[PDB]
RNA sequence: CCGGCCGGGAACUCAAAGGAGACUGCCAGUGAUAAACUGGAGGAAGGUGGGGAUGACGUCAAGUCAUCAUGGCCCUUACGA
């Protein structure tokens, strides 16, 4: 929800979620660049957490 | 006396052919879930892989009567030989 002034009143829900997905999309990025084991499981750390 | 000179062999180089194959088959991004384009792996060859042949109705009363033939015109003691 909007936040009188021009900020934002939102409930973290969404900035979790956000994350789960800006680290997803970005792991299967990272997996059509075709990058190196660790550094792409190390992402996959990120995914879980 | 290694310009394979003499045996020997049938897989290959080469060649005459029956066929496999490459068709956007797969992944991803972009994008109106369509199509399409780019990159990479796969792959002998990749985005109709390259080239020739194939030239849609027509434009130009453009070429050939000098391959030749032809409705006709001229010559037929001739230009015919």
């Amino acid at each position: 929800v909007p936040l009188d002034g021009g900020r934002f009143a939102t409930s973290d829900l969404n900035d979790l979620y956000r994350r789960v997905i800006n680290r997803n999309n970005r792991l299967k990025r990272l997996l059509d660049l075709a990058a190196p084991d660790i550094i792409v499981r190390n992402e996959k750390r990120m995914l879980q957490e």
